[PDB]
């Protein structure tokens, strides 16, 4: 059977242990990490400066559905040169648009190219971990995704405080394309991934992939469209097969409930602190929006770093589902504050309380699935996260006049479903 192979790379990846390859490809793919929430934050608040942005999303999605397909006939490295190639060219290009009919349609170019920048960089760092310290360190990747969200936030507050509706828009988005172009250029010296080639019966090349991690750790101590289109098929409709169905769904509920509750809750944020000052104001009788939520995405690292010492100690499924219920918790308390200050502290809890569950997620998408799936059924799943995110966006701006107890519920309905589905996850023997 094809599945004789991953003991012996287990067992040589244990026998290598861990070195400076593990670090150098870390922040590697950090940076990309970085870019991609660059470009979550910058089409999340920025870009609605008349709330059609999330046209952008849906370009995402399209880029994140493609590059998970296509990750495991073109390898990991290649995809993920590809994406952040046509992400940075377009990024870079939308600082010489002149409006928004073509400005949007750049910005949607780019986030078909930047979509694919989580599941490629997860299952790549997947693929050179020892799998008894897997997750720690995929939890600690995770961490580049804050950083691009408070790298962006900073740039935007320190050059454009304003609303578009000489130039602004134009630099700020060269400082923000900055870091896809960095990654791109720090990434073009990696090696493939050995299991992409082991998978694909090059096992000459995966040997020498080895062999060179190996040499690097140890300084220490026309037609083809439509093969590569049915191909791709292949990946996802046996993603639904009767092994890989039950998970598969249950994981869809999760990221679907999770996503959405989170990006909702992001949105109505800075909106209701809005209100809430307009109301102050009244009662006398965007230069903030960059710091609301970025003192948010700041004070969320801690509960990252929280939830990855532990990430392995506590198990993959029991953080999750202990992280998924304080979630839930945090989102019901959310209706106890009244404030600005105290809504602040709030949402950097909820934030922090939420990460944990989010990392959990991230591991054991990649820890379930075969290393054939472990980039197609990821890219789907994050697809399919960021159609909820549109929803939850939409849904949740719509609240302005609306009691707070409406989102609230909402969210906290979400949350839980999504925790229940997450308990309902089998174990980790997979
Ligand atoms: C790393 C990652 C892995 N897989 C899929 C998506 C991602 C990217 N993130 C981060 C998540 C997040 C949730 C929070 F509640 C926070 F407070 C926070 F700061 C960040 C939301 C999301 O989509």
């Amino acid at each position: 059977e094809r599945e004789e192979l991953a003991q012996q790379y287990e067992a040589i990846l244990r026998e290598c242990g861990h070195g400076r390859f593990q670090w150098t490809l870390y922040f590697v793919l950090g940076l990309a990490l970085m870019a991609d929430g660059v470009e979550v934050f910058v089409v999340g608040f920025v870009l609605p400066s008349g709330m059609l942005g999330l046209i952008v999303y849906l370009g995402m999605m399209v880029g994140a559905f493609l590059w998970g397909g296509l990750a495991d006939r073109l390898g990991r490295r290649q995809c993920l040169l590809i994406s952040l190639s046509v992400n940075s060219v377009f990024a870079f290009f939308s600082s010489f648009v002149q409006g928004y009919g073509t400005f949007l349609f750049c910005r949607l170019l780019s986030g078909v190219g930047i979509g694919g920048s989580i599941p490629i960089v997860f299952s790549y760092f997947s693929e050179f971990l020892a799998q008894e310290k897997r997750g720690e360190h995929l939890s600690w990747l995770c961490m580049f995704w804050m950083i691009g969200g408070v790298y962006a936030a900073a740039m935007a507050w320190a050059i454009i405080p304003h609303y578009g509706w000489f130039h602004s828009w134009r630099v700020f988005v060269l400082v923000c394309a900055f870091p896809s172009v960095f990654a791109i250029g720090a990434l073009t010296t990696q090696p493939e991934s050995p299991r992409f080639f082991l998978e694909n019966g090059k096992h000459d090349e995966a040997w020498m992939v080895l062999k060179q991690v190996h040499d690097t750790n140890m300084r220490a101590k026309g037609v083809r469209a439509l093969s590569l289109g049915g191909q791709v098929w292949g990946n996802f409709l046996s993603c639904f097969g009767p092994e890989y169905r039950r998970i598969t769904l249950m994981m869809m509920g999760v990221w679907f409930t999770m996503s959405f509750s989170y990006y909702g809750l992001t949105v109505w944020f800075p909106d209701m602190i809005r209100h809430l000052q307009a109301v102050d104001y009244a009662s006398r009788t965007a230069y903030m929006v960059y710091f609301v939520s970025f003192l948010g995405t700041l004070a969320v690292l801690p509960g990252n770093i929280v939830s990855a010492l532990l990430m392995d100690k506590i198990g993959r499924l029991r953080m999750l589902a202990g992280s998924s219920v304080m979630s839930c918790v945090s989102c019901f308390f959310l209706s106890f504050g009244n404030s600005e200050s105290a809504m602040i502290a709030l949402l950097c809890l909820f934030g922090g309380v939420s990460i944990a569950s989010w990392n959990a997620l991230d591991v054991l998408t990649v820890e379930l699935y075969p290393s054939d799936k472990r980039t197609t059924a990821f890219g789907f799943l994050n697809a399919l996260c960021k159609l909820a995110a549109v929803l939850g966006i939409s849904i949740f701006t719509s609240f302005v006049g609306i009691t707070k107890a409406a989102p609230i519920l909402f969210a906290s309905a979400a949350l839980a479903l999504g925790s229940s589905l997450a308990l309902k996850l089998p174990e980790t023997r997979g």
